[PDB]
């Protein structure tokens, strides 16, 4: 409750663009067309999870720019904000170093400014610490002669007087996080693509409150998602009843990715002792249907049964959400939880909707449903991640 994330942007366009990315990840987000004071006095900030402000400081001189930035960062911290994102130009225009030092110092003594202004979908990347626009350093482009605030140094570590890192080939977020901490208090991190940006955002998540990302629009949605994921509780439960090959391939992929999987035979599925032993034994869990029907029962007995067990697990142990494919499975899971329907929120991808259960014993639980034959191989992985990386209120 109350403001959790503060976004400080140096111009109006950037503030609005970054803020909508948080809205799109489920965060209740408030935007000031000026500074934060106005916003924080209002009792409507009790409501808001994310507060975005503009310092209108991009064309200002260093000491004036620094001044406005330190004052807003103080107000946000005073107000209970626990994550800070500083939104800058992808192409470095502004009192870049001045604002970064002022922000980091105001945030905390142990604060780390993690600087990566990449925005890959618009062609900005960070390469051995250099801000590239397409295939050239930014100082070889029009911005070296921006009428208002030219750019005169492309190598961000030189600009800031700091260290520089790049994720290694197969590096994990946790491994990357260790190296950023070692490079405190200010470090530039490379990124060529969204995958690189997401890895960095995850590392930043691992580092928690002390980690102050400094980025452009490229870092916005990844941070919205990672910080939302930190609020997910319990495993995502995935129930796969389809015998469509697409679903079996999708299940195989989710298992490959580390989901703990119950894959019983027809005989085991009808044996409550087998269920009991698996549940005792056990960020995703998967129940995988065998082909056919349970001995002595219904043509729909396998899905009905998986639905009932999934519901038992959600109520007894808890879950961050449920993903069900295909339609047979989704119907069985909702029926077992006595859900009337799904209040829609958004989607994983078109045809794979995300909502919350309405009615019944698990009202509010995030749910994703999908037809058995639908989607690419990674779609259940993506579905589970979608649940985790959305803020629900
Ligand atoms: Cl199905």
């Amino acid at each position: 409750g109350g403001p959790y994330i503060g976004i400080v942007a140096d111009d109006l366009t950037g503030s609005g663009d970054t803020a909508v990315q948080f809205v799109r990840a489920g965060w209740a987000t408030q935007l000031s067309v000026g500074g934060a004071e106005q916003a924080l006095a209002d009792p409507a900030v009790r409501q808001a999870e994310v507060l975005a402000v503009t310092t209108h400081s991009r064309p200002l001189a260093a000491a004036d720019a620094a001044a406005v930035v330190r004052g807003e960062v103080e107000r946000l911290r005073a107000a209970g904000v626990q994550r800070l994102y500083k939104k800058v130009d992808s192409t470095l225009r502004g009192a870049f170093k001045a604002e970064i030092d002022a922000a980091r110092l105001a945030w905390g003594e142990d604060a780390i400014a993690v600087v990566c202004p990449a925005f890959p979908v618009t062609g900005r990347t960070v390469r051995q610490g250099v801000l590239y626009v397409g295939d050239r350093p930014v100082t070889e482009t029009s911005a070296a002669t921006d009428p208002v605030t030219p750019v005169t140094e492309s190598h961000i570590p030189t600009l800031l007087g700091c260290a520089q890192l790049a994720a290694q080939a197969g590096e994990t977020p946790a491994e990357l996080a260790r190296r950023i901490a070692a490079a405190a208090p200010v470090v530039v991190v490379d990124a060529l693509d969204d995958a690189d940006v997401q890895r960095l955002a995850r590392a930043i998540g691992v580092l928690g409150q002390r980690a102050v990302p400094v980025g452009s629009g490229g870092l916005a949605a990844p941070l919205a998602r990672v910080w939302a994921g930190g609020q997910a509780a319990g495993p995502v439960l995935v129930v796969v009843t389809s015998q469509h090959s697409a679903a079996r391939q999708q299940a195989a992929a989710l298992q490959q990715a580390g989901a703990r999987t119950w894959a019983p035979t027809l005989a085991q599925l009808a044996d409550d002792r087998n269920w009991a032993a698996w549940t005792a034994e056990v960020d995703a869990l998967m129940l995988l249907a065998p082909e056919g029907r349970l001995a002595g029962l219904d043509a729909d007995s396998v899905a009905r049964r998986l639905g009932e067990l999934a519901a038992r697990l959600v109520l007894a142990h808890g879950a961050a959400g449920v993903v069900a494919t295909g339609g047979d499975g989704a119907s069985a899971v909702l029926a077992a939880l006595q859900a009337s329907g799904i209040a829609l929120v958004d989607e994983v991808t078109g045809g794979v909707p995300l909502g919350t259960l309405t009615g019944g014993q698990a009202a509010g639980l995030p749910v994703v449903t999908k037809a058995g034959g639908f989607g690419e191989q990674d779609v259940l992985i993506r579905a589970a991640q979608a649940i985790r990386e959305r803020r629900f209120t």
